[PDB]
This record gives C-alpha cells, sequence and structure tokens, in this order.
C-alpha cells in the first residue's frame, strides 16, 4: 500500500555490462537542511586579498542534486573494465528517484539535540529540465554524489551569479554609478524556484525523473603515431623543396627526402603563451575572458571583470605545471598533498606542438589558434572528471571542445532542486519564525551507457589499466588504492594513471 | 542477536609488507595491489519499513 | 573450375571476439619432404652418456601437422584480450584445410639445385581421428605450427616408440635374452599408416578436416584468499582445541581463537620430495614412473626402464627451481638464455603447502598424496602451453590434472599425417630408386572457442595483462617484446608474465 510505514523504494546498485550498453546503478542516502532561513539573499563577496575580484551571489533556500562526475557512476572496477574493454562510450538514458524520505524535527533543549519526525511535514522537489533558471552545477564542483555508496550525500545550497559585479558595482567619480552601470543593474534578473510548478512530498511519497542523452561519444583510443607519420618512408615523393639562400649557404632545389614527407595536418589549437597572475586568492589564470561594455567604470584589473580560462593549453603539450589539469581528490586536501597532476596519455593526437622556422632553427609557437586541417584528440578524461557541462545559449560558437574534457550540451541533465517546506511558527512579535526540520532520503541514479567494443588487427599486446599500477597508503600504510583503511578512510588515487584515463589503452589506426 | 558481517580480504603475512626492503617485496605488493574489496551496497536489495 | 591453374583455397586469418565465442583463424605455408627414403625403420637410440637410458623408435616415411599450442592459435593481442576479458574458455570446434598444394621435383645438377613442379605428382594425407595408431604429437614439442603467420611451417617426421627398450633389449647372462624379454619382443606392434584408407591429392585438389571438442573449461580466475580464510574473524567459534601436555607446559582445553578457525580443506596433491638425477643426457626427473615385469633383465638404473615425471610439484609451491615448469622460447635457445621459468600466479589455490605439527613446530610435508577435501587450481597456463594431451586408454585412473596444464582427452584432435607419394624410378640394378620431390602448401586452422565473460562485485580494480609488462630487446635493443627486429627477428617474451598466464587477472570469490 502507501503510508508512513511503507517504503517507497529500495536500494539499487551495481553495474551490468553488455556489448552495446552498460547500466550503472547507484543509490545514496542524502541529507538536506534549511538554507538561508527560507530567504532569498543577494550577497557581495569582495575579498580584501582577492585583488579587486568580486561576485554578486543570489543565495536561495534550496539545495540540489549533482550527478556530474564519472566516479560517482562507476566503481573503479567498472571504470577499469569500461576503459579496458571499450573503444568509446556515451550516456544514453538517466533515471533518478528520490524516495524513502524522512523529515525530522530538530529539537535543541541545550547542548543535547534530539530528533523526532514530523509525519505531516513535506519537502519541495523541482527538476529544471528546460534550464529556465541559472544552472546550479558547474564542472569540477565538490557537490557531486559520493563515490562510496555507503557515504552520506550532503546537498549544497543553490546560488547563482545574477550579474557581473564590477559592471554593476556603481563605483566611480559620479555618485550612484555611471549611466551604463546603473542600466546594468536596472536589469539584473532575479530567479525564484517558487515561480515554477513543482512537487511537495511527504514521507510516504516519492518522485522520479528521466532524462535522455543525445551526445557525442567519449572515445577511448590512442594514436600510436601523429598524423604526420602516415606516409611510407620507402617510396619516394614527387614533392620539391626549395630552400632560399641563407647566409653563405646557396639556395637549393631538391626532392624532399622520403623519410620526411610534407604533412597536411596542423597542430590543434591551444595557448602556451599566457601565465597565471597571483595572488592565489584572486582569479589566477593565463587568460581572462572579460566583458567590458563602454561606459562602465573599472577600478580593478582584468581579473574581476572577467573569468579565468583554464586549462589554457589545448592538445598542445603543457610547457609548465601551470598549464596542466590538476585537482584535489578530497575536500580536505590542501597544498601539495592529495593533488593529482595530469600527465601525458602518450596518445599522439595529444601533446602537440607547433614550431616555425626562422631559416636557422625552429622556434615554438606558443599560441596556436584555429587553423584549417587541425587534427587533435579531446582531453583524456579519467574516472574523476565532470561528465558534462552546460553550453551557453548563444548565436554563434566555434568547435565545442572544453579543455577539461567535459561534454558541453545545450541541455544537460536537468538539475533537481530540493528544499525543506517551510513550517511557520506563531509569533506575537511578527518575527519570522519557522520550525527547524531536515530531510534525509534515498536517491538512486540509473544511467544506461551506450558502449562500443574495439577491434584491432594489431598483433602485439596493448596497454591496459592494471591494479599493479595502484599505490599503497593509509594510517598503517598497508592499504592499497581504492580500498578502505583501518579508520574507514578510503584510499584515494595518488597519481593520474591510477585515475585510469581514457585514450591510453586501445591503439588506433589513423 | 545478529552478528556483524566481516570477511578476510587477503592472507595477511603475504600482504604485510615486511622484510629487509622498504615497502615490502615486489610479490607482496602485487598481492595487495589486488586485494578485493566488497560492499553489499553494490548489489540491488530491499529497504523495508515496519509495515 | 578446377585444375593446375586454379587455387583450391585462400588465406584465412585473424580472430573474431563475441560474448559466448571466439573464432581464431590461422593459415600457414608448410613444407614437407621425403622421410627415411620411403622406408619404415626401427632404430635404437642408446646414447653412451645417456646413463643406460635407451629408446626403440619406429621412424616412418611420414610427417604430421601439430596444432597443439595456444600461441599458434592466438596473437599476443588476442591472447591478452582473451585472458583480460574472460573468466573461462575451451575449444569448441576445429576446422583444418590443406590446399594450394605444390609438388616440385628437386634437381641436383651440382652445387646448384633447381626446382620444377611435377603436375601429376601427388601427396598422401591421412587424419587419424580414432587414434588407431600411436599418437604423433606430445605436449611441449617444437613441431607445432609457428606463431608468426608469415613463417614457413616445416613438418616433422612421424615416429613412435614400439616398446620399452630395456625390457626388450635381450641382455643378460642367458643368450638371446630371457624368456620374458623375448615374449615382450615376440609381441611388439608395428604400425603402417598405409594400412588405413586415406587420400592422395594432386596440386588441383585439397582436403579438409573437422573436429568437435567436448572439453573441460580452462578457468581464468584467481583466488584472492585460500579456502582456509573463508570464515569470519569477528564471530566466535564453538570449537574446542585440546593441547596435550608438552614438556613443562600443562595440557589445556580452550576455545579456538576467532581469527583461526579450523579448515575442512586440505592442500592439493604434489611431490616436493624428489630430486633430479644427472647427468642431463639421461632422463633427469625427481620421479620415475617405471614398468618392470617379473622375469625381465635390467642392467641399468630406474631411468631407462621408466619415464621421468615432471613437473613433480602439484599446486604445491615449488621449493626449488627444479620443480618449476621451464621451457626455451625458440629451438635455438641453449643454456640460461631464452628460457622462461614459471613464477607464481599469486592465486591462492596455487602454491599450496602442508605442514604437520610435531607439537613444537610445524615441518613441511614434502609429498602430498590425494586426500579427501583437497581444493586446488589447475596450472596457470600461458600463451605458450600445449592446449591438450592424449589421455592413455586404461581401465582405471585418478583425477586427471596434468601438472604442465595441458588438457588430457580420450580423443584429442586427430593427427593429420602427410607424406610425399613415392615416384619410383627404373633401375636396371634392382636398386630402390625414387624421384626426389617435396610438397609445399597452405594449411589453415579455424578454431571456435567457447568463452564466458566474468562478473564481479569487487569494488576495487583488478590486475590485467599490460604491454607495459613487456621488455625491450633486439640487435639494436630498441625492439619491444612480440615485435620484429631489424634483422626480422621476432622478439620473444623474456619472462613468465610476458607470456600472459591465466589465473592472474580476474578475482574469484570462493
Amino acid at each position: 500500500g502507501s503510508g508512513v510505514g511503507i517504503s517507497t523504494g529500495g536500494w539499487v546498485g551495481g553495474s551490468h555490462f553488455a556489448d552495446k550498453y552498460v547500466i550503472t546503478k547507484n543509490t545514496r542516502q542524502f541529507i538536506t537542511s534549511i538554507q538561508n532561513g527560507h530567504l532569498y539573499k543577494t550577497e557581495i563577496i569582495n575579498p580584501s586579498n582577492g585583488n579587486g575580484k568580486s561576485q554578486r551571489c543570489v543565495t536561495t533556500p534550496w539545495t540540489y542534486f549533482n550527478f556530474n562526475q564519472y566516479s560517482c557512476h562507476f566503481s573503479p572496477q567498472d571504470w577499469q573494465r569500461l576503459t579496458n574493454e571499450y573503444k568509446r562510450f556515451r550516456p544514453k538514458a538517466m533515471l533518478v528517484k528520490i524516495y524513502n524520505l524522512q523529515i525530522k524535527q530538530i529539537l535543541s533543549n541545550g547542548a543535547d539535540t534530539t530528533y523526532n519526525n514530523d509525519l505531516t511535514a513535506g519537502v519541495h522537489i523541482f527538476c529544471d529540465g528546460e534550464h529556465a533558471y541559472p544552472n546550479a552545477s558547474h564542472p569540477w564542483d565538490e557537490d557531486v554524489m559520493p563515490d562510496l555508496p555507503y557515504k552520506t550525500w550532503k546537498l549544497f545550497q543553490y546560488g547563482y551569479i545574477p550579474i557581473l559585479n564590477e559592471l554593476a558595482d556603481l563605483d566611480g567619480t559620479t555618485a550612484g554609478g555611471t549611466a551604463t552601470e546603473k542600466a546594468i543593474l536596472y536589469q539584473m534578473p532575479f530567479f525564484m524556484l517558487e515561480n515554477s510548478d513543482h512537487e511537495v512530498l511527504r514521507t510516504g511519497e516519492s518522485s522520479e525523473f528521466t532524462f535522455n542523452f543525445d551526445c557525442e561519444w567519449v572515445n577511448n583510443e590512442r594514436a600510436y603515431i601523429p598524423p604526420g607519420l602516415m606516409f611510407n618512408p620507402k617510396v619516394p615523393t614527387r614533392r620539391v623543396q626549395y630552400i632560399r639562400q641563407n647566409g653563405q649557404t646557396t639556395a637549393s632545389t631538391s626532392r624532399i627526402e622520403p623519410y620526411s614527407k610534407p604533412t597536411s595536418w596542423m597542430t590543434g589549437p591551444g595557448f602556451l603563451g599566457g601565465q597565471r597572475v597571483g595572488p592565489a586568492t584572486s582569479d589566477t589564470a593565463p587568460y581572462m575572458v572579460c566583458t567590458k561594455p563602454d561606459g562602465v567604470y573599472i577600478n580593478t584589473g582584468a581579473a574581476g571583470y572577467g573569468s579565468g580560462f583554464d586549462p589554457p593549453s589545448g592538445s598542445l603539450a603543457p610547457t609548465d605545471l601551470e598549464y596542466k589539469l590538476q585537482w584535489y581528490q578530497t575536500p580536505e586536501d590542501t597544498g601539495n598533498n592529495g593533488n593529482i597532476i595530469a600527465n601525458p596519455s602518450l596518445s599522439m593526437l595529444r601533446d602537440q606542438l607547433l614550431y616555425r622556422g626562422n631559416q636557422t632553427t625552429y622556434n615554438l609557437n606558443a599560441d596556436v589558434w584555429m587553423f584549417p586541417n587541425q587534427i587533435w584528440d579531446r582531453y583524456p578524461i579519467t574516472r574523476e572528471h565532470p561528465i558534462w557541462c552546460k553550453k551557453p545559449r548563444a548565436d554563434k560558437n566555434t568547435i565545442i571542445d572544453p579543455f577539461d574534457g567535459s561534454i558541453a550540451m545545450d541541455h544537460p541533465p536537468g538539475t533537481i532542486f530540493i528544499k525543506m517546506a517551510k513550517i511557520p511558527v506563531p509569533s506575537s512579535t511578527n518575527a519570522d519564525s519557522y520550525l527547524n526540520i531536515y530531510c534525509t532520503g534515498q536517491v538512486s541514479c540509473e544511467i544506461v551507457w551506450e558502449v562500443e567494443r574495439y577491434v584491432t588487427k594489431n598483433w602485439r599486446p596493448e596497454r591496459r589499466h592494471t591494479a599493479l599500477g595502484m599505490s599503497i597508503g593509509g594510517t598503517e600504510n598497508v592499504s592499497p588504492t581504492y580500498h578502505v583503511d583501518s579508520a574507514g578512510t578510503y584510499i584515494q588515487p595518488t597519481t593520474f594513471d591510477q585515475c585510469m584515463p581514457v585514450k591510453t589503452n586501445i591503439n588506433k589506426v589513423l
């Protein structure tokens, strides 16, 4: 039946591998609490050491489910088998369920806090599938579902940047701001999730959401040679090379050597030319993408009217550690420990470089723009990467290849928003008084993954991801990677190869 | 009274990384590098309330 | 149509992977020549340094196809993918074809030899599928089909041991041998392949042979724990251990500790007790299986009336290098180079040991016979192993588990025998004169392999075979394993793991 004593779902988990598809199933226990005391608020974060960088933030009384990472949908076993056995994969269909909800009242009698459920209390659930509201999720956020199925998932408050602050900040000689800055505030949108229709559930209820992906494949393959090596060294070429007079060397006309043939295929795009600009508390990137309408007043540097573009490097080989993708494996990691620095996948469509001859030597071209006949592989994503990102709605765009490796889509999976229904309290003073409550429940995500198995005429063995590439750590230093410790600590991958990137194992004939 | 479930993942003296060499021998480390880890949450199963 | 200018087949090659089956296809160019000058002969090999060991050998004017190894049916790529992606495999159906035959006449005019074809010449082909004749093939022979499809396959002369020599050798005080030895010669069988019906082909003809396997699986899985670790350490046991009085220690009765529970499962069988007996030119094994009827005269030692039993060790952990499986990778290998010594698969159903307490310490039991409740894994075969062996026809036998890892069958794939049809020459002197000819042709072997994909609830990554486990060698030392050299030399696997054994990658819950 249905009621308070009947569960609305069950635990779903594991994976199913087939030839043409993989089904991953993940359930988590999540917790949500009241945010902003049921208020919408617009705050200005303006760090003193932020070197003039600022944000406007509308914080909402809402929290949201973020499913975007690979590690949350794949065990390390399943990710290994995925990247070892398949040439490519993409998401096919997502199905998420929120069920087994429990709304407890929080009673503070003192230092001791007690918990008893309000059976008539309720919870708001809203999935935004048309992206009618500012997107909650962003790639590489820590809000994502946990990797370990038995770890609790704590939802993060939803907030959005209503405006670019330095454009709206009403600073300058004139009082009240310039005419252009005021015009940019006079229209600053304000979004409330309460403006949409959505669901209110009690403990005996549940909700489910389906999403259909239509996506480009994630290709797991490596180029064993660059596109320039695709010729045959033994056959001569008809091509002639003329070399102009250089100093005392006479100009010559000769047949190009058989072992260097000319290539038609350029280095992929990328920027090696920029450099990060401290301090670390500002936005530090080799490149700022800025918007600066005419008539605004800017008292800061490029950071703070613009966003840092990172990784700047494309398929180009990073010439410095600043250009490499890097992330901390846990939220408690700081400094040089817990960080994973990306290393080459040893694919020959990655780590490209472009040199121009000055007729003496070749010198590196740092900034490689889009140019015809460019051939490159997209970034070698690992088990920890964002799966997707939100593609901005715009008139025009170039080739969409986010350098972090996430897949940009017009409509990604919609964000499911959840908040505690407000339970007002009588107040003789007309104060705003609500009952303190929280919801815990079980959220499951089933994703169907369309996959393709490789076929190779290669005679020789190929690289595969092996547990022998794992490292040993822990409190007692006996615990291998992706295993729990004596304290229950989950041993994180130390290095980029332990994250099992794609575009490593399976060779590819160009 | 139900008892806690637990299992022996590996034979310890083979995995214990003891010896003259630091960090264990190459064979003992290979025996840890694959030590299985099982979670019952990886399976589908049932959640029941009182009714 | 059909004739001299029409080919009777084509080159077949490669592999096809599916979920439930794998199809391997291999074609080779083979060569055969006249053997024993078209005679049957019985030779006694009796090496002076053989330490009294001898054999009777009936050599035949026949050569034979030997398909038994894994490396001939699988590329290293295909073998890798087989052992990485599948928990078990067995042969299903074999199909072999001999076609595109060419019989050339060999003309020796001097130091120069010329070759022109006899179009009316023919070649005998006989497959023995009932094993009506002594089996040609034996495990670990070098007669097997080559690994590289472009290398020529030279067939080996067929011969068989008619009798055990020291029993038949008519040695002793009495002249002409004892009554028992003479009785063992008076019946010594003699086999001619000409006694069977078989096929004679000319260049425009071809023959094909099908074989259906019914076999036990080859299991690719590893035990991560021994069968003795299958308990739960945290729950107590009801079992009591009584320890008798030892010296000044009082006899005690106590509950067995929770972290050692008693096991029901014994060490598998094996012999660690024997030792090889030189010199290397005799039969050197830790154990001789001998036959010594009463009334025979034996002037030698155990070697020469018996056969060496090697590897003596079972699933037992080899305590010495003598007990380890070892082979040379090429026929030209000698000494300590080119040899591959088997190393542990790190499966816990292998490398077993048995100790008995003397009530002070535990001492190793060297010879472990069959005992109830024994649990072990069969040998971890590699890409170079015999696939099958011939099981002897006998009334009674114990569990069949050849320690080399080959699969013993009542009827293996039949041996295809081939010889050059004799082309007699007129002789006024009544000499035996034949025309000197040889046959080259193309032989293809298609095997269907029934396979099974693994399923695991293991969270953590598992070991896999990786090209990064390969080593680099060659004339210029730039050539990686399983690749050709500058001279065209094929770089052989140096170590046992490069041969990619089974029972390594895929974990198994006992």
